[PDB]
RNA sequence: CGUGGUUGACACGCAGACCUCUUACAAGAGUGUCUAGGUGCCUUUGAGAGUUACUCUUUGCUCUCUUCGGAAGAACCCUUAGGGGUUCGUGCAUGGGCUUGCAUAGCAAGUCUUAGAAUGCGGGUACCGUACAGUGUUGAAAAACACUGUAAAUCUCUAAAAGAGACCA
């Protein structure tokens, strides 16, 4: 049990109540654990390849992974229209990618489930608990948690964007949840979740676990936002745009504070290889090999790591990473469909 | 049409586009009626007779009437503690009620529809339209629509408490009904159901009719209390319960206004019997039978018709009433049943 | 913006921008490309009636003549030629003196300029260069002529927002 704590704890950088965790792991031999994912367009990178690593990461602990493919999530949060097909066309598109990116899905340990049809088989198990949760809070403490939806608490929020914490927060239950792997955004209302449990007196509270939330390109980015495209790296992004955005991605020199560049490193490559390989000529020192973020980061600031040699091993590393996805779009005539499809719709707020 | 266009509009106070109604009369052979009422303990009079009145009297007229067995409502608002199995227990001892009443059922017009079994067996049809009515008002508007289950928009208020409103402005496509008669205490949430569809461009706005709020027997009730049976006859009241209610109601001599007796008989007796005997001995006036209420006002002003006279003609009119209901649960055992179980029920607020 | 070409084409002095390459936004290379807007007016404007649980208001959708003349320009019907019957096209706030809150002059307000087209702004209305899709011609490339359109492509093809009068979990 101790690599798992190890192996999972890696998959979020804030884990609430390490304890219980630990006992979970120690005595449930098989936690279950789930991301929400509104369908909401273009996905970018730190959806897809961040989330590959770290439900990988989970599956080799031994966890049970639920891909929760939350549309009506999408239409409460009126994306593409709030249209029911579009939204689909979406999600068909986020399981294709997935598959492709080399999630873990043929190992039997990943279901990817839709909300309409499995909340439409067990209504009459749901929506008692949904009444229930907004029973028990009152509205201002449903409002502070409109962040997982991306919005703030002066947004004027519709009364489904007053409902949508309590759908979210009940999914923890209605699935039976143990871990919440999810993003910072969703800590909100998994506490709410937790302070529910404190309510309802349900002794086994679900472990958190808030991952990363990867930077937009742009300096002072915190996250990438699916509005600024050159700002968040799609992963059907091709070879030179690849190699436009990160150009113009911002990366200052000898400064690592707020240098997207080293972070995407750090979330994506040395997770996915084990390593960073800067390829130099001779006069300017060689070709190197980062094995750890320290290594790169102490490099960077020294100034032997120029950004002019980070930035292009970067792009020829991310353009690597995602060959696959592109082959795949371009092999498979569904997905290609899929892709052309979810291009052809404009992205909402 | 004219004819049924007055006998629709005696069924409530105020009816409202009286044009439009006339129109709908004219043009739907049949148009559609319904009431939602949560079901949350014992039947009081003004709930079951002056509503088995209103919804005869417009049978009579060629309409349909839906009344709408509010148990996923009633559970909204945690009545029996929101249990429901308590709620439904309920629902059928206050169907057996309308029945022993005098309902007219059997000539087809009337239908009885559980909120849960239709909302379930058309749960698609019904969710986007609540969620439409969160997104086309905003929260202060849905707590504008607290009253609807009863409270001032000053108390303290959950999620589940912002569902009802929404939901119950979706009952209404949900029915496809024409005309609402209810009373008028569902008044604000039927314009922001107006204004909902006044935003979708819609071309038919149904009708209110609006029933008399009927005041408690005590002075400055305006309305029907459960949390008081003292104030409220009960359709099972024995006679006994009925004279002593009727006996400590309130009935200042000369004194019309705030007068729960008189008002009574306007909407019980004279609506039920086309007249209002009051039996005196040959020294008292001897008997006198009122067959409109403004001869009964004028001799209560004028006072030769006394409060002691009044109230046993009230209270024996009203036990007639409520004989039928009585033999009912004498005779039936289901009813018995029903009977024994919600008056077992503490009505809770 | 100018140049030689009388002129269309053809090249040059400056900017910008679309695409590629590099490159830390910056920055640098590539002529593959393009780059004047006008001629014309209207458009601040009675009321009511309707937009799937009341009224009304701030706004939006439909029915009668559509307020200083209101269908501006267009289109449909009929003509010796002058004309006529019909539809569509319905923009939003302020002033300036009038007096005060202010010793008169910000801002507003009790009044009018049906609108001082005055101050700010869009849409439709023919023509033109431009560019392309389509026709016919001159045309060996190119270029050009005339018509439809676009230049702010296009629209809630109806998920129009808010406000004031009430009985809860």
């Amino acid at each position: 049990p101790e690599e798992k704590f190890k192996i999972v704890r890696s998959v979020g950088e804030e884990c609430i109540q390490e304890d219980e965790l630990l006992n979970l792991l120690t005595k449930k031999p098989e936690p279950v654990c789930y991301d929400g994912f509104e369908p909401s367009g273009r996905m970018h990178i730190a959806q897809g390849v961040m989330k590959t690593i770290s439900v990988n990461k989970l599956t080799s602990a031994g966890c049970r992974v639920k891909i929760w493919i939350a549309d009506w999530f999408a239409k409460l949060n009126n994306k593409m229209g709030g249209d029911l097909k579009k939204i689909e066309t979406v999600g068909r598109y986020l399981i294709e990618i997935w598959k492709a990116v080399g999630m873990d899905v043929e190992g039997g340990k990943v279901e990817f489930l839709w909300s309409s049809k499995e909340i439409n088989a067990r209504a009459d198990e749901y929506w008692p608990l949904v009444l229930d949760i907004a029973q028990k809070n009152n509205l201002k403490r449903i409002i502070r948690c409109s962040q997982i939806m991306g919005r703030s608490e002066q947004d004027e929020l519709t009364a489904a964007q007053i409902f949508y914490p309590c759908m979210q927060c009940a999914d923890i239950f209605f699935l039976k949840a143990d871990i919440c792997q999810l993003g910072m955004d969703q800590r909100k209302v998994n506490v709410l979740a937790r302070e529910y449990c404190d309510d309802i007196k349900r002794k086994n509270k679900p472990i958190i676990l808030s991952h990363h939330m990867l930077p937009g390109l742009q300096q002072g980015q915190e996250k990438m936002s699916k509005s600024d495209p050159s700002s968040s790296v799609f992963m059907e992004d091709e070879e030179a745009e690849v190699n436009v955005k990160i150009k113009k991605a911002y990366c200052p020199p000898k400064v690592v504070e707020g240098n997207p560049c080293l972070e995407y490193i750090k979330y994506l490559i040395l997770p996915w290889f084990n390593e960073f390989t800067v390829e130099r000529s001779a006069d300017n020192g060689g070709n190197k090999t980062f094995k750890s973020y320290e290594e790169l980061i102490a490099d960077y600031e020294s100034g032997e790591l120029h950004p002019a040699d980070l930035k292009p091993a970067l792009s020829k590393s991310l353009n690597k990473i995602l060959e696959p996805v592109r082959e795949h779009f371009r092999k498979d005539s569904n997905a290609k469909e899929l892709l052309k499809r979810v291009k052809a719709y404009r992205v909402t707020k």
